[PDB]
């Protein structure tokens, strides 16, 4: 437990398509947890940092550590509950416990945030994508050890998704239409059927992000191009929620013409500013229209759900990269029409 | 008592193209005969003779205009109905067998009637006639010692009481109204009524913001002179906000000031709204809610008008007989002198 200097190998983005692994060196001290990365999941954060050096207008000013979903073993903990070698699951969010949205229990939403691998404020805040790395002892959340590592890598897109799948509202017995099934659109269809969703009916251009659809737990699969609508468009809409997760204007026109009129539209994917909004068909149709953003409790929940088989995310394991060709995962993940989720093996 | 009567109707043509014309029923003892004695000029009217068009739904053949309309009745298949009972005129006809009637959603009918709307073919006739024959169900009784010019309001307000419903929880909250025309000033009177703790409306014509103050507006606010930092900070201010001018501008203030997980009633139509910040709804996870006519509110509406619950008569600003409707429609749409302008027949 004494205080030593460990040394860690440590993922980090310069700019754009400048990527590296470098040499780092954190000062443990009896103060927080010290937790050994053992994997790690590339989120489409990552990639923008890597493609772009940039996610919306966040650019990046000064090198930065990536990744905000990874798990790992404890190490030194300052608390005598979280006992050494444990497996956790690490939460990306360190928010403050005095401001006002944290204080409603909204930390989602917390002015101070903090979240792993996030170019927003100056300096960010370094990510997971390294061997060793300190973090706040609220922030690991233990899970038995004989979980599958590869599941468990799937802790906070999971989150992503509980918590999109909570501002649908009373999900019991309704019928629920999810436009655009990547990896998070897939853990979205399994978590609205865990919820006890009577139909679930999910749409995408690619055939594949499809079939990982219905083995997620999809009831009937769509292709915008080919299949019709129109019987899902009769009488001003047929589903009582609609998650739009692709971001693209045609999907949220989509979204609207065939949710039922008064019913609720999850907006999970993020596009930019959408240019053209039909308005008139919000307010005609009453449609309550509700943004997702990140999680608060729910990452509790999806380490519960993949620790005791609720779940079963492999299927959107595309391939595991050792940490160190960390460039040739990153080229890897951002090909859609290959790779769904990416993992980091550390 | 099968009878035919004649009647004259206010009846719009085409963009610009306006007239009175006489027409004649043919009133069989089935429904309910009335005599209108009062109807509003609301902001259907206007566009249909501004441009003949609402949103996307032009006129393609005449029809009688108005949606806001009282009378008395002439004649009625009921016993409960007395002749000469003052009663306002529901606009809606819904079936009683669809999917959203069935549900006490009756307001997104799918085969609904309402008066004066384009929605249609053919085009559903408006209240703006001398003597129209109604069904017994769209007549809402009102005491007679009511006041005729206050409860001409009851379609607007209804549609306010309606908007100010999708907010969800009202008491005790913090509203901002963006757009204090006559629809904004009777959300202004329905949330504060409802239990709003904090009402602030914003507009650029200080006229209206006048109004709003006398119906219940605890701040004034001008969106390009004042600084409106305050309610921006900390992601927002404001639990809940009524959009109701219309303007991306308007949208765009409504989403920064209104607090993260917040609620947003969107009232105002202004086409296809380009450039919407979507982001922000979604990092924010604002709960964009859809305000559309009314559905029981109207009988909500005519008892709060005739037990004073609130007063619109600052909202009317001139009176004009039927007769000259091209008149009062050119003075309707004029903002800098008008408000809320009523027909008397
Ligand atoms: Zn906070
Ligand atoms: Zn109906």
């Amino acid at each position: 437990s004494n205080a030593m200097q460990v040394k860690t190998q440590s993922c980090v983005v310069a700019g754009k398509k400048t990527v590296a692994v470098t040499e780092q060196t954190i000062d443990w001290n009896n103060n927080g947890t010290l937790v050994q990365i053992t994997r790690g999941g590339i989120c489409g954060s990552d990639l923008h940092y890597y493609q772009e050096g940039k996610v919306g207008n966040f650019m990046i000013k000064a090198p930065m550590v990536l990744g905000h979903e990874v798990i790992g073993k404890v190490i030194h903990s300052d608390s005598s509950e979280l006992h050494e070698g444990q497996t956790v699951a690490i939460n990306p969010s360190k928010p403050c416990g005095h401001c006002k949205y944290c204080i409603e229990h909204n930390e989602n939403q917390c002015t101070d945030m903090r979240f792993f691998g996030s170019a927003m404020y100056f300096p960010h805040v370094d990510g997971g994508f390294t061997r060793y790395k300190m973090v706040e002892t609220s922030q690991c959340v233990p899970y038995p050890a004989k979980a599958d590592e590869k599941v468990m890598a799937f802790a906070e897109p999971l989150a992503v998704a509980i918590h999109a799948a909570h501002q649908a509202g009373e999900l019991q017995g309704k019928r629920v239409f999810i436009s655009g099934v990547g990896p998070i659109g897939c853990l979205i269809v399994s978590a609205v059927k865990t919820l006890g969703a009577a139909e679930i009916v999910c749409a995408d251009v690619s055939p594949r992000s499809l079939s990982l659809g219905k083995e997620m737990g999809a009831d009937v699969l769509v292709n915008p191009q080919n299949d019709d609508m129109d019987h899902w468009k009769a009488e001003k809409g047929y589903f009582d929620v609609s998650f739009e997760v692709s971001g693209h204007p045609s999907s949220v026109n989509t979204c609207l013409e065939v949710t039922r009129a008064r019913g609720v539209m999850v907006q999970v994917g993020m596009g930019g500013a959408m240019a053209e909004f039909p308005m008139m068909t919000l307010i005609g149709k009453e449609i309550s229209l509700r943004g997702s953003f990140r999680f608060t409790s729910e990452f509790n929940t999806a380490v519960s759900w993949l620790a005791n088989g609720v779940i079963n995310p492999l299927p959107l394991l595309s391939a595991e990269y050792p940490f160190t060709d960390l460039e040739e995962a990153l080229r890897f993940a951002g090909d859609k029409t290959q790779a769904a989720k990416v993992q980091l093996v550390f």
